[PDB]
């Protein structure tokens, strides 16, 4: 059994140097351990198009890999808690390794990999698990030190869906001159990242612990869900921004997720760069993203909507001409892809960003939260699910048709929210009136 805090205090006299240490030693724990859970979301895609050279396939496995986002969406509803009363040193190592071997579940044995959902099912709780992994990183972050926090965050968003994300295709592309199967070697990934769960473990605390020192160094010290009822729920701005969050996560995921299935399917040169892409571009998005920031603060003087538009369209522009191609795509998806990725992230953060500004004071919290998961979770299901269902009865065309389609959508509507926001701004010249 844990939950076990321990706490007893030896302060004795320069703890500040222990402290040093045990932050910077720490920070890396949770970082990394965030990290490695994103090895473990995207092996299924990986295995579709290895898997099913067998009539397997209907469009039907993303209904499979569906499974993954619905549960990550019915866990935070709960977990929340669950990290709030356990210790994150334990409980982040706990639900990483407990999700990363239900892979190696699939990776090994027959009837439980290839079945037609049997996958949906052990993939669900992949996403359950994938639950926890966030939460404690996040009980953490509350005893770093107030009014830094801004700080080991901004980090951390941003870069973990990314450094984890797109080195498994790299091993994959490894593991198979080792491990010789094709159809299942999507396991060598999880079997690296139980590893990293462990040093997750070996070097993550509470940190109230050893020094006894809630953090103070500096003497900062520092309603109910209504909210999102009253404030959030109609807000017929917000909804745009998050119906619209939506196909932006759409063409990020969708394109994503068949990378290395479509390629191959048609223009189909070779598994060899098909994974060194994927790679690639979700590698990409960090320079990226972090740039997206800048030019949106240094050249558009904070709108963030705008950034948006200038990113999104720019982001279409590419999807399209990459629409457009034959069995001549070799030094074009390279870029293609190195691009797509590289920008598809920016609407993301900005969206969220803008929400901030849609709603009053708290609203702002559960305002910006909305949008992310309105958008996540749809996006997804119709990223994976949809596109898939969209080819059996229909052309791989028609693929991008609700891909491209789907971001000329995000643009339109984030005009909306654009007129919509300042038409709002006009209207307090009536408060006077009476």
């Amino acid at each position: 059994f844990k939950p076990a805090p321990h706490k007893a205090r030896l302060p004795a006299a320069e703890i500040d140097p222990t402290y040093r240490r045990l932050r910077w030693q720490i920070f890396l724990g949770i970082f990394f351990g965030y990290a490695a859970y994103y090895l473990v979301r995207k092996n299924f895609a990986l295995a579709m198009p290895y898997l099913v050279e067998q009539g397997f396939s209907r469009g039907d496995l993303g209904f499979a890999l569906s499974g993954i986002s619905i549960a990550y969406g019915f866990s935070k509803f709960i977990m929340g808690s669950v990290s709030d009363r356990s210790n994150p040193r334990v409980f982040l190592p706990a639900g990483l390794i407990l999700a990363a071997a239900v892979m190696l579940f699939m990776g090994f044995v027959p009837w439980a990999t290839s079945s037609i959902a049997v996958m949906f099912v052990l993939l669900f709780l992949c996403g359950w698990f994938q639950g926890m992994g966030w939460p404690p990183c996040g009980r953490t972050m509350v005893h770093w030190w107030s009014q830094k926090e801004r700080g080991g965050i901004v980090s951390v968003w941003n870069c973990a869906h990314n450094v984890g994300g797109g080195i498994p295709p790299l091993l994959f592309l490894l593991g198979m001159a080792w491990f010789n199967d094709w159809h299942a070697a999507l396991y060598m990934p999880a079997f690296c990242a139980i590893l990293v769960a462990l040093f997750a473990f070996a070097m993550m605390r509470d940190t109230p612990q050893s020094c006894g020192l809630p953090p103070i160094e500096e003497y900062k010290n520092d309603t109910a869900k209504q909210i999102f009822m009253q404030y959030v729920l109609p807000n017929k701005l917000l909804w745009y921004i998050a119906i619209a969050n939506v196909f932006v996560y759409l063409l990020r995921y969708g394109i994503l997720d068949w990378s290395p299935t479509y390629l191959k399917e048609v223009k189909h040169f070779a598994l060899d760069k098909s994974s060194w892409a994927y790679f690639l571009y979700e590698y990409a998005g960090i320079p990226g993203t972090l740039l997206c920031g800048w030019m949106s603060d240094k050249v558009f003087r904070g709108n963030r909507g705008a950034t948006g538009v200038f990113f999104m369209t720019l982001v279409t522009i590419a999807t399209i001409v990459y629409w457009m191609n034959p069995a001549g795509n070799p030094t074009v998806d390279m870029i293609c892809m190195i691009v797509i990725g590289f920008l598809i992230y920016g609407p993301v953060m900005l969206i969220g960003l803008h929400a901030l500004e849609l709603a009053p004071k708290k609203a702002a919290g559960t305002a910006a939260g909305f949008t992310g998961l309105f958008g996540y979770l749809g996006g997804s299901v119709a990223a994976s699910a949809i596109v898939g269902y969209t080819v059996d009865f229909f052309g791989w065309d028609g693929g991008f048709m609700v891909m491209i389609g789907g971001s000329i959508l995000a643009v339109i509507l984030l005009i909306v929210v654009m007129i919509g926001e300042k038409r709002r701004h006009e209207q307090l010249l009536q408060e006077l009136v009476p």
